[PDB]
C-alpha cells in the first residue's frame, strides 16, 4: 500500500500480460479470414472462452472500407511485404506476394470477387467427407445476395455479403462482352451456379455491401466483438505452438512489441484446442517452428521434431498472371478517367459515400471470363477485364503506381487491360524456413511455370493469343488505339514466353501448404477432421488446408471451410463416417 508498489507491480505488471491467469478452450493463431469466422462461431454459445492472436492492427482504415483504395493497400504497412526467392526459371526475380496483416487478414486486402469455382474442383480432392455434394450446403450458409434468394446454389440469411458490383457505368464493359461474343463461341455464364459449365464470359460478383468492402472482420467479428466470451488480441505476433509419447498442444507462445520479446504463453483449458489460421503462407511457417514439419528442414535450424510431416510448406498453389493492355483512340474517358485528373475527383467522392456508391466502388477486374485454352476438363484460364490501361506488365505494381498518382499526375493514358490467370495451375511452390528466427520472413518460392509438361506456360501463352483475338474483335477494335502493351514487338511463341516470365505476377490466391488428406495420405498434414496428424489438440482452419486449388479466387472457399469446421467443432455437424 505504497505509491511505488501501487504502481511498479500493480497497474504495470497486471497490464504486462493480457493472458496471465487464464485458461482458454480455443486459441486462434491469426485474426485473418477463417479466424474471423471461427471467432464468431465458437464464441456464440456462451460457454467456450475463445482467444484470437493477430499480429496486425485492427482494421479501422478508410483504405480498407473503400475498395478502390486496394491500390494504396499494396506495398503498405497493412501488407506483410513478402518477397519470394530468386526464381531461376523466371529470369532472376523476386516475386511480390501480397498478404494482409490486419484483423480480417487478406479479406481486408482483397480484390473482393466472389468465387466458389466448379463442382469438379472439390470432387478432385481426397474426398473422405469433402465432395462437391458435401460442401455446397456450407457455401450457402452465409451467402446473402442481390442475385436470387431461394437458389440451390445461393442462400440468404448468413453474414457474408455478396452483390453485383455497384460501378458499371461503362461502354467498355459492354464492348468486352460483345468482343467475347464474337472471337469464337464463348457463351454467357453466371458463375458459382454449378448447373452452369463455368467456362464463359460474364460479371464476377463482389464481396461488398452496397459498395463498401464486406471483409470478414466487418461481417463476422466486428458485431460479435465485446462478448465476455471473446478476447481479441491485436498486435500479437505468434512464435510457436507449445507441445506435449503423445504430443499434445498446450497453447501458444506470442509477443506484443515483437523481437524485444517477453514471450507470453496462452494456456489451454482441459478441453482442446489450438487452431491455426495464419494463412497458406504463415501457418506452415509457424508449424515448422512449433516442430511440426519435414525433418532435416527442421534439423537445419535446430528445432525439436514433433510429428515429422513432409507435407507442411509443400504443395503451394498460387495461380500466376500476365497482362495485355491498350489505349483508346480519342475517347479519353474511364475508368482511370472516371475518378482521376492529374488528381482525385470530385463527383466520385460524392458518388461513393452518400450516393448509394458509384465508380470508386471498384475494384478493377470485376468482369471477365473462364476459358478452356486446349479443351481441358475444366477452364484453365481466367480472364480479368479492367476498363483502365495498365502502365506496367505486372498488374500488381500498376495498382501501386496508380496509388502513387496524385498531384504529380499528368493524365493516366486511358484504355483497357486484360489480365490472364492460370486458374487451375499444374506447377507448385513451397514455403520454408530461412533462419531459426520466428520474426524473420518465411522464405517463399511460388514455383510459377514449374510443372514438367510446361502446361502453365502454355495456358498463359494461349491466354495472350486469346486476348489479342478479343482486342481485334469488331466491337473492341472500334475503341482501341491498337499496338497493345506486350508490344507488337512480341510475336513468336518464344517471344511471348519471354514476356510472361519477365512480367509474371500473382493473382493472389495461395493455397495447399497444409493439405487435408484421408487415411494413409503420405503428403497430407491434416486428416478428414482438419486435425494435424502428429499432435493432439491442434488443427488448421485455413486456406492452407485446400488439397487442389479451385477455379476462381480463394476467399469464398476459405469462408466455408471455416463455417463447416466451426459447425463440426460445436457439435452441429459431422464429417465422414463414424
Ligand atoms: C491482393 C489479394 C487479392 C485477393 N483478391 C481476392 C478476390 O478478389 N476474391 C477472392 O475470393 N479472394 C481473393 N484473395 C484471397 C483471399 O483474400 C484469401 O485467399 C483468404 O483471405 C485467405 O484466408 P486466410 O484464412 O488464409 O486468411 P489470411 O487473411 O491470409 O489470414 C492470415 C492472418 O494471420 C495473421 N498472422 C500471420 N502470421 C501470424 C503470426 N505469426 N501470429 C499472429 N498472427 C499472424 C496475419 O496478420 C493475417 O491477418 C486475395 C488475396 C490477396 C492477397
Ligand atoms: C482501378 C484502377 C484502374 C487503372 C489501372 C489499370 C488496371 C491495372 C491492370 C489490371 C490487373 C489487375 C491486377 C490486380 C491483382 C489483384 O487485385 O490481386
Amino acid at each position: 500500500s505504497a505509491s511505488a508498489v501501487e504502481d511498479i507491480r500493480k497497474v504495470l505488471s497486471d497490464s504486462s500480460s493480457p493472458v496471465a491467469g487464464q485458461k482458454y478452450d480455443y486459441i486462434l493463431v491469426g485474426g485473418g479470414t477463417a479466424a474471423c469466422v471461427l471467432a464468431n462461431r465458437l464464441s456464440a454459445d456462451g460457454s467456450k472462452r475463445v482467444l484470437v492472436l493477430e499480429a496486425g492492427p485492427d482494421n479501422t482504415s478508410r483504405d480498407v472500407k473503400i475498395p478502390a483504395a486496394i491500390t494504396r493497400l499494396f506495398r503498405s504497412p497493412l501488407d506483410w511485404n513478402l518477397f519470394s526467392e530468386l526464381q531461376e526459371q523466371l529470369a532472376e526475380r523476386q516475386i511480390y506476394m501480397a498478404r494482409g496483416r490486419l484483423l480480417g487478414g487478406s479479406s481486408a486486402t482483397n480484390a473482393t470477387l466472389y468465387h466458389r469455382g466448379a463442382a469438379g474442383d472439390y470432387d478432385a480432392w481426397g474426398v473422405e467427407g469433402w465432395s462437391s455434394e458435401d460442401v455446397l450446403s456450407w457455401f450457402v450458409q452465409a451467402e446473402t445476395n442481390a442475385d436470387f434468394g431461394p437458389g440451390a446454389y445461393h442462400g440468404s440469411g448468413g453474414p457474408m455479403r455478396v452483390e453485383n458490383p455497384r460501378y458499371t457505368n461503362k461502354q467498355l464493359h459492354t464492348a468486352f462482352f460483345k468482343a467475347a461474343e464474337e472471337v469464337g463461341l464463348t457463351p454467357n455464364s453466371d458463375f458459382n451456379d454449378w448447373s452452369h459449365d463455368h467456362a464463359g464470359y460474364g460479371t464476377f460478383q463482389v464481396m461488398q455491401d452496397k459498395g463498401t468492402r464486406a471483409d470478414m472482420y466487418r461481417q463476422y467479428l466486428k458485431p460479435v466483438l465485446g462478448r465476455r466470451n471473446l478476447q481479441v488480441l491485436t498486435g500479437a505476433a505468434v512464435t510457436k505452438v507449445n507441445i506435449d509419447g503423445k504430443a499434445q498442444a498446450l497453447g501458444v507462445e506470442f509477443s506484443t512489441d515483437g523481437p524485444t520479446g517477453e514471450r507470453l504463453s496462452a494456456e489451454l483449458a482441459p478441453g482442446g484446442e489450438v487452431i491455426m489460421c495464419a494463412g497458406a503462407v504463415h501457418t506452415p511457417f509457424l508449424l515448422k517452428h512449433s516442430g511440426v514439419g519435414p525433418s532435416a528442414e527442421l534439423k537445419e535450424f535446430g528445432i525439436p521434431v514433433v510429428s515429422n510431416l513432409a507435407g507442411v510448406g509443400q504443395n503451394l498453389q498460387d495461380q500466376p498472371a500476365c497482362l495485355t493492355a491498350a489505349p483508346v483512340k480519342e475517347k479519353y474517358d474511364g475508368i482511370a478517367i472516371s475518378d482521376h485528373i492529374g488528381q482525385i475527383r470530385k463527383r466520385a467522392i460524392a458518388s461513393y459515400l452518400l450516393g448509394g456508391r458509384g465508380g470508386l466502388t471498384s475494384t478493377g477486374c470485376d468482369r471477365g471470363a473462364f476459358v478452356r485454352t486446349a479443351g481441358q476438363a475444366l477452364p484453365d484460364l481466367q480472364v480479368r477485364f479492367v476498363p483502365g490501361m495498365a502502365l506496367d506488365p505486372d498488374g500488381v505494381s500498376t495498382y501501386v503506381r496508380f496509388a502513387k498518382f496524385q498531384s504529380q499526375g499528368l493524365k493516366w493514358p486511358s484504355g483497357i487491360t486484360m489480365q490472364l490467370i492460370a486458374c487451375r495451375p499444374q506447377s507448385t511452390g513451397s514455403v520454408g524456413l530461412k533462419s531459426a528466427d520466428p520474426f524473420a520472413p518465411p522464405k517463399l518460392s511460388p514455383g510459377y511455370l514449374t510443372d514438367k509438361d510446361g502446361a502453365d506456360l502454355a495456358t498463359l501463352r494461349k491466354g495472350i493469343h486469346w486476348a489479342r483475338d478479343v482486342a481485334r474483335s469488331s466491337a473492341l477494335s472500334e475503341y482501341l488505339d491498337g499496338e497493345l502493351f506486350p508490344g507488337s514487338g512480341v510475336v513468336s511463341d518464344d517471344q511471348i514466353d519471354e514476356y510472361i516470365r519477365r512480367s509474371i505476377h500473382s493473382s493472389n490466391a495461395i493455397t495447399g501448404t497444409c493439405k487435408m488428406g484421408n487415411a494413409g495420405d503420405s503428403s497430407s498434414v491434416v486428416d478428414n477432421q482438419l486435425r494435424v496428424h502428429g499432435v493432439e489438440g491442434l488443427r488448421v482452419v485455413d486456406a492452407s488446408v485446400v488439397p487442389k486449388i479451385p477455379g476462381g479466387q480463394t476467399g469464398a472457399p476459405v469462408v466455408m471451410i471455416a463455417e463447416r469446421a466451426a459447425a463440426l467443432l460445436t457439435g452441429k455437424a459431422t464429417i465422414g463416417a463414424s
